[PDB]
């Protein structure tokens, strides 16, 4: 039990806005989180998003 | 197991992002890779890799 | 340990790179740091650090 | 050996920090961790992430 | 894990698409965890993998 | 886990930085994450993450 380990895993199943490093914004639902990836649904599309490409997430 | 960023928990700071934005933020949590903040009525998860520096 | 990218092996995907390029790519291999693809007749080694996201 | 770094040898020194965003910090170094450099810049206190630094002149 | 496909490029002549838009026509002479050593014409370069977007071979 | 950059210690090199700058340098030290150089009269600590490639 390490409380301050990874906050991103708590986003699984949630509606979020993902702000990517190039300025793109994803209105997403999170469908999975790994150490390095966040899986999302955006509209009809399924995306694997690398965390290194994310600047911040609004939730 | 030491990070200076942990010293900023609960504090008002200015986060200078790699995208050029400056967040007027209250820090609500610090993990190894993330900083959780309140900016106005918004809750953000900020990745440390996207931060250039923090003024405190 | 676990990664979702390995499950894309054998799929045809759209890889959106950090430079704004998109690759219409058949995935032929995945390692911790790399994704091997065929794009048309070209064979590429793509570094995961250069990928923003993948549509599958 | 493990965790040797030159950056902590700049601890307590006046330096110029050239950031990836084009900014140059005229800085006094007050602490160095594995991933961060703490600095005073004039009357400002900054936590600078090493990943945002291109090079440091000392 | 901790397999690298890049090691198999040793001895090949490849196109390295760098993160800034430059492209190197490069003979690979060595590969480490973080670096690719190349010959580009008469020039010897150490290329950091973090600066590479992709490699065509 | 080997690194080629260590063998640049003491050598004249040209360092091509991610910002488009080029350093005509002599290497004075190499660590896991840093390369120390002299450029003319200036002493610099260069982070490897900021380097694209090195001509030597
Ligand atoms: O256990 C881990 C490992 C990595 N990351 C995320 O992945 C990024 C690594 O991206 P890269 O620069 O290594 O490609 C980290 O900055 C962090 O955001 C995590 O959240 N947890
Ligand atoms: O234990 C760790 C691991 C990573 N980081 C921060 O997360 C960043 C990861 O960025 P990246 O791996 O995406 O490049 C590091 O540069 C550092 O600022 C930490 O603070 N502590
Ligand atoms: O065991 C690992 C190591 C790395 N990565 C991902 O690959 C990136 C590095 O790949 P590359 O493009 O940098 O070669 C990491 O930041 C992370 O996103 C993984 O998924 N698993
Ligand atoms: O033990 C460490 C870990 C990281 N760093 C610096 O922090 C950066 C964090 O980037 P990354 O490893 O997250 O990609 C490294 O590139 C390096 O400049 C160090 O100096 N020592
Ligand atoms: O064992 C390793 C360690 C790193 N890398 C590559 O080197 C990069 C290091 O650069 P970065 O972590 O600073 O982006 C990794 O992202 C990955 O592409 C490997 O291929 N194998
Ligand atoms: O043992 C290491 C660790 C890092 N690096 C360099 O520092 C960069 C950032 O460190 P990291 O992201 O691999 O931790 C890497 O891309 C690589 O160029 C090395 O040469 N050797
Ligand atoms: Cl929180
Ligand atoms: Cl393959
Ligand atoms: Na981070
Ligand atoms: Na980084
Ligand atoms: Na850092
Ligand atoms: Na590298
Ligand atoms: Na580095």
């Amino acid at each position: 039990v390490i409380p301050n380990f990874e906050y991103a895993r708590r986003l699984n199943g949630k509606k979020v806005k993902i702000f990517l490093r190039n300025g793109e914004v994803l209105d997403a639902e999170v469908t999975g989180v790994s150490n390095y990836e966040i899986m999302v649904k955006v509209g009809d599309r399924n995306l694997l998003v690398f965390k290194h490409a994310i600047d911040y997430i609004e939730y």
